[PDB]
């Protein structure tokens, strides 16, 4: 009975409780009816990037509860404090790196980095020795791969000087708005190969990266490492919501050993899995006009919809200080 973890507050617990299923399970319906009817969320004008930002805190808070260890914290550049160049402000209880790196205590992470406009996934460990951080970007849209140099740069300057770092860009992304589920699920997979993360951070504060990746080189400035090729350490379960076949296919020709393990327990292949989510429709054109038809992989709209699903299941089993957390990360959403 929860009658004794109530404190008392029954009422307001109790209705804060329907608030926060009310919210997440109202997003899964809406996006569960429009991937059902095979129809793009924007084009249907809903508004994914408001609802991605709103039930990402709670769905940290879900993941984090669902698999101890994770130590999911969301932080964001110092680009994202400026209210002038941001698309979006960032996600309620997103913390400044430069306040984290300094007040966290020492231990193992994992984190999504908004930098104001995008969000990219990281595992970062900080010790006595220093920090270091292994960033995985889902988005790789730049056409010569000299801004990865700054990026590099980039990253490794938002920490600390004095802290390792490796800037792993990857094509998993070719929508507009999925940058947030795909920078989670990266999380979620880097504490599913924590002990090949950690052989990582270790060969950054010490030798050859090529027990962990095919392709890296250090940057001229800050000598933090460029990963322009992620294999071994990115792997098929990295790539499995890769949303254009030709990325997925792509990979599996530039990294053939990858094609045959399993990415599920249903024992499918990433190539198995990337064909059974291909879909076609319209989607909004980003000459002429405004539309265009593709065939894609769904995969990212329905681990948003999973995703959707685990925490509204949370929830209403949650005990009373975690159905208060949510409930006021989703207050927080409105506030700024
Ligand atoms: C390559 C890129 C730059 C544009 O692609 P393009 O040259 O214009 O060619 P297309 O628009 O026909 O699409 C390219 C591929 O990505 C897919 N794609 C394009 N836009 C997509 C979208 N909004 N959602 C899902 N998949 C998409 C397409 O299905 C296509 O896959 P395919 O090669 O396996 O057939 C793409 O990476 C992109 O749109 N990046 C933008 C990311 C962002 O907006 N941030
Ligand atoms: O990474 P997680 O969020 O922790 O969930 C993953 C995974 O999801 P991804 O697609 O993002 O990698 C699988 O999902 P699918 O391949 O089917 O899409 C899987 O499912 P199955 O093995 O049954 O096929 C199962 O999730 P679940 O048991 O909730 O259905 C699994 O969980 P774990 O890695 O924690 O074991």
């Amino acid at each position: 009975a929860p009658a004794g973890r109530q404190a008392g507050q029954q009422a307001t617990v109790d209705r804060l409780r329907t608030q926060v299923t009310g919210f997440l399970s109202g997003a899964l319906g809406k996006l569960q009816a429009l991937s059902a009817q095979n129809m793009d969320p924007e084009l249907a004008q809903f508004r994914v990037l408001d609802v991605d930002r709103a039930i990402m805190p709670l769905l940290i808070v879900a993941e984090n509860a669902r698999n101890p260890g994770l130590n999911l914290v969301p932080l964001h550049m110092d680009m994202a404090e400026d209210e002038e160049v941001r698309t979006q402000p960032p996600m309620a209880g997103s913390r400044h790196i430069a306040e984290f790196v300094a007040s966290a205590r020492p231990g193992r992470y994992r984190a999504v980095i908004d930098d104001g406009s995008h969000t990219r996934a990281a595992d970062i460990r900080k010790d006595a020795s220093g920090t270091s951080v292994i960033v995985v970007d889902p988005l790789r849209k730049e056409k010569d791969e000299s801004a990865y140099v700054d990026y590099a740069d980039n990253v490794n300057m938002e920490f600390g000087e004095h802290a390792k770092c490796a800037f792993i860009p990857v094509d998993i992304q070719k929508s507009s708005f999925d940058c947030r589920i795909l920078s989670l699920s990266l999380a979620l997979k880097m504490h599913d190969k924590d002990d090949a993360f950690a052989a990582f951070h270790e060969t950054l504060r010490n030798g050859d990266p090529s027990h962990h990746v095919s392709r890296a080189q250090q940057t001229e400035e800050l000598g933090a490492t460029l990963v322009l090729d992620g294999a071994p350490l990115v792997d098929a379960r990295m790539m499995k919501h890769g949303q254009a076949a030709s990325s997925v296919s792509r990979y599996l020709g530039n990294h053939p050993e990858q094609s045959t393990v399993p990415v599920n327990k249903r024992n499918e292949t990433l190539g198995e899995r990337t064909t059974r989510h291909l879909v076609k429709r319209k989607v909004r054109n980003r000459t002429s006009g405004e539309t265009k038809e593709i065939t894609f992989s769904n995969s990212v709209e329905q681990k948003r919809i999973a995703l959707l699903n685990r925490a509204a299941s949370y929830v209403n089993s949650a005990p009373p200080p975690v159905v208060m957390r949510m409930a006021k990360l989703l207050q927080d959403s409105l506030l700024d």
